[PDB]
């Protein structure tokens, strides 16, 4: 409570241990639901936290991710404070990451963020996410494609013009070459995708 301010103050502290102190501390906080998340955003963490998802220091990168991604799975206002704050540009970049890590991060916090509203799952598809989500269904990488999966069936969740934007972006093929995984959580999941797509 009294020490956020202080934490928020410290996001962009010249001092590489003080900042990841204050950011370890920070998502602590928004671990506790909507209210505390408010807090932290009512602090004015949000600024800050976009800064560092520039941050060339893959460990604060990581951090910040895992920052955003615990205010993104609040309320559909807490996720639309995020995009308001300028995260998606960042975060779509971020799906183009050679460090599987990384990728993994950016994933979730896009697929908590796509987990709000139409308005919020349209501000992620106006970021031009889906090109890149269809790709990464090609992933061999079991945990990208599980994320990529679920990015794709959150948006499927949406409206209509929701739904058709995921069929123009192609995803119907690679969701119905799925059907013939070894994989049956992934198979079944595919599945429910689809079925979404096309309601
Ligand atoms: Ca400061
Ligand atoms: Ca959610
Ligand atoms: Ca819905």
């Amino acid at each position: 409570g009294s020490e956020l301010p202080q934490m928020v103050q410290q996001l962009n502290s010249p001092d590489q241990q003080e900042l990841q102190s204050a950011l370890r501390k920070l998502s602590q906080i928004a671990s506790g639901g909507n209210e505390q998340i408010q807090a932290v955003i009512d602090a004015g963490a949000l600024p800050a936290l976009v800064q560092l998802l520039s941050s060339p220091n893959e460990q604060i990168l990581q951090e910040a991710l895992w920052a955003l991604s615990n205010i993104a799975s609040g309320g559909n206002e807490q996720i639309q404070a995020v995009i308001d704050a300028g995260a998606l540009p960042a975060l779509v970049q971020l799906l183009s990451s050679p460090n599987e890590q990384i990728l993994q991060e950016a994933l979730w916090a896009l697929s908590n963020i796509a987990s709000g509203g139409n308005e919020q799952i349209q501000a992620v598809i106006d970021a031009g996410a889906l090109p890149a989500l269809v790709q990464l269904l090609s992933s061999p990488n079991e945990q990208i494609l599980q994320e990529a999966l679920w990015a794709l069936s959150n948006i499927a969740s949406g409206g209509n013009e929701q739904k058709q934007a995921v069929k123009e972006a192609g995803a119907e093929p690679a969701l119905e070459q799925l059907q013939s995984s070894p994989n049956e959580k992934i198979q079944k999941e595919a599945q429910e995708a689809l079925e979404k797509i096309q309601s």
